């Protein structure tokens, strides 16, 4: 009945409890909250980091993770399956639900159409047909990353209350168009936590889907923080406490990534470097990984003592354990 | 020494004991029958369902399953390995046998020749060279499915004795020629259990290999049931207690599936629907999965309360645990 | 801090202790030396045998192995990652190091250049950036195989002291050029153990890289054994106690394997057979596997009671457990 599809679906108190359980697990990693239980990790797209953290997380709590990497499933109802689909998600979710206690789902968008991708069909289908809790391991939003990220910020600042912090979610250069998942999640969680958020991107075409812009706005009101869109690098970084980098192809160009290649390439200066970081208030830098060094961020920034990307990546483990424990 | 290659190899009392242990495991899933033991699940062909049930089954009994998906093995003796084969099954089975306590084998036929496929070389080779019990996870017969299927029928009818039940194994439409494995197993187990069996198919060309027809006949005599081949849909369904659907390419066409495409396509009416099911004696419907909705069976039949396909799929878990426990 | 990259890095006393712990584990396989611990098995190249032994080894000691098969990683520093690499080994090793207690690495050479391959970049990179012990699961040397091999010899001869034994590392025919890893390791460990070693190959072009020739020489001096290069089959086998076969492409031909195909094909007589084995002092035969029957060794030699290849393969399990236990 209760799933962990997006943090936006959980009340603030529930998210706070998850973060605290995550901190507790970080102090005592071995437990029995999942003793004799199991989780099916269904990866429609490969991920070494996510597979490792979840698999180990289940093991450490006495459970077992079954890793499934399909590779042809039909999600549409009343559809004559005479095509290339062998079985309907109805049967898949229901069968797995007779075996495991939880189901994790990872499904990256096709990038051939944001119009379709934004529907989150794969995840919504599992959540609808599954008799057991479903966990978003990343589709168009990365909720587990949000919490790992948030925990890392709380540990860094020495407090659970992040209000008053200047948070800068900056777009970054990449030779190819990327998913907005991490970006959408970053906006969601930074505002939900009540920080002064600024979405820094090259042009208005890079502004995130309305769904998330509304989420952020709605969260600003609840948390007492602030939101703001910007296109000026130097002013955005100024006096910033946190800088989060993430690359993503402008939504208005989904389907054809040819005329955009020259557009993104003229913005290879949005790379986070010491010059920019020095403008902040001794702010910290982080990225969700994988990160292309000297493209999204310079080797100097990465190896800096202000980069907490490795801590954030570690926290995926502790945060995902808190989620699995809450759902069982 | 003792393997679980086919149910036909086990006495009726042993099969009854397996089914009962399976029911016991269904009531108490956690156990120690495999404590510290392991099973190697060798999949020459991918299977999410079979991998999940076996892996979880080993975990629940205190054991560990190692999943191996090759992808070049030689099974022929005295064959100069100067071809594309790197190692002989002799070495593979013997080495794995020094590591694990049980070996599961899944190997779908090549469909390029039923003449060769019917030899069950992969399975027979493992059973011959392996120092530990071998388990058929599906090749040309699906013995684990047979028991999962049989258990589901016993639970549905509220009794272990299925004698007197009208069982209809019906062929079903599919855009492509399929393996007869599930069909051969269905005939084997339905007759072994003593039911009034009817093999419903379009033309005599779809009759199953003699090996299984003889098995069925031999089982009818032992169980006190009956066997019968039919080509009339309405008469077959009439007063039926159980309807099992399965698609499969006529054996006489193995090698060339071109002139058969038009032959099978003219029989897309063999699809199980409410019209047919209504003719039975409030009979139950089931399929081994994966099932193409609105092709092999209509969405109406699938979502009906008489469809026990999800229960049968669940039982793969309990039945496979009974098998692993009996073999160690 | 301490890794298991090559046996040559460990003192003789440490190697002796590993071999003894391995013998102890062979007598009592279940233990708690890895209770609650985990190892990441990173396979850049597939290996059923190595995956099975390590995974089971972790399970038997109360731990858990996470299997990762990438398939695009950058190992070069200060390299603008605008190519086909998504993330730097720096981030990979560091993140995995926050999750698991040990990291195993398997990476076969590209064969496109021994000049580059001999650098052991993949392994050295992991060992440099990883915060936890790294284990060579085979790159250009196969140290786990060395110990499995050595243990099998000690069990066969009924003593830990192998000094005085005539060891013949023979090159063998193969339709394609192979890695020297196993060959380099065989020379290393046979000399380190103090045996009378003879490297039997067709022509001086097949002599192993200087690195290992020096290693052997340096080991002969320490162990009191002997080294010797030979090109005469009959004289090499004569009075031999141990015969180890392994195929490998001459190092001087790395990059272009066309003019070598005809060169290796004229030496298909280097195959180990009863005629040759009969010349030894009732010597034992072994191979690391996979082995092409009737090409590297005849079916007669393989099925002989003097072939200890299956025992050596089994010992990978016990030896790898000793290594994992020593590193944690």
């Amino acid at each position: 009945l209760k799933h962990f599809l997006n943090t936006q679906d959980w009340s603030r108190a529930e998210l706070d409890a998850l973060l605290t359980q995550a901190a507790l697990f970080k102090r005592n990693k071995l437990g029995s909250e999942l003793k004799g239980k199991s989780i099916a990790l269904v990866f429609f797209n490969p991920s070494m980091r996510t597979r490792t953290s979840f698999e180990l997380g289940a093991f450490q709590l006495g459970g077992h993770a079954v890793v499934l990497q399909p590779g042809p499933i039909e999600f549409n109802l009343g559809t004559v399956m005479d095509g290339d689909t062998e079985e309907h998600i109805a049967e898949v979710a229901r069968v797995l639900g007779r075996y495991v206690d939880l189901i994790g789902v990872r499904a990256f968008p096709k990038f051939v159409d944001w119009s379709k991708d934004r529907e989150d069909q794969v995840l919504k289908s599992f959540a609808k047909y599954s008799p057991v809790p479903v966990i978003n391991m990343e589709t168009i939003t990365h909720p587990c990353q949000e919490l790992a990220h948030a925990l890392a910020l709380q540990e860094h600042f020495g407090t659970p209350d992040l209000r008053g912090k200047k948070y800068v979610l900056t777009w970054t250069y990449h030779p190819k168009p990327l998913n907005t998942a991490v970006a959408n999640s970053a906006l969601t969680i930074a505002t939900r936590m009540g920080m002064d958020v600024t979405l820094l991107c090259p042009t208005p075409d890079y502004i995130l889907d309305e769904r998330y812009m509304d989420w952020a706005a709605q969260n600003v009101a609840e948390s007492g923080g602030s939101l703001q869109v910007s296109h000026d690098i130097d002013s955005a970084y100024a006096g910033a406490d946190v800088v989060y980098a993430k690359s993503w192809g402008a939504l208005p160009f989904f389907g054809n990534w040819e005329p955009e290649k020259p557009i993104r390439d003229q913005y290879q200066h949005f790379i986070v470097d010491e010059r920019k970081m020095a403008l902040t208030n001794n702010g910290v830098f982080s990225h969700c990984l994988p990160l292309r060094r000297n493209v999204k961020a310079t080797d100097a920034v990465m190896d800096s003592p202000n980069c907490i990307a490795i801590d954030e990546a570690e926290n995926r483990l502790h945060v995902q354990k808190a989620i699995m424990a809450a759902l069982v």
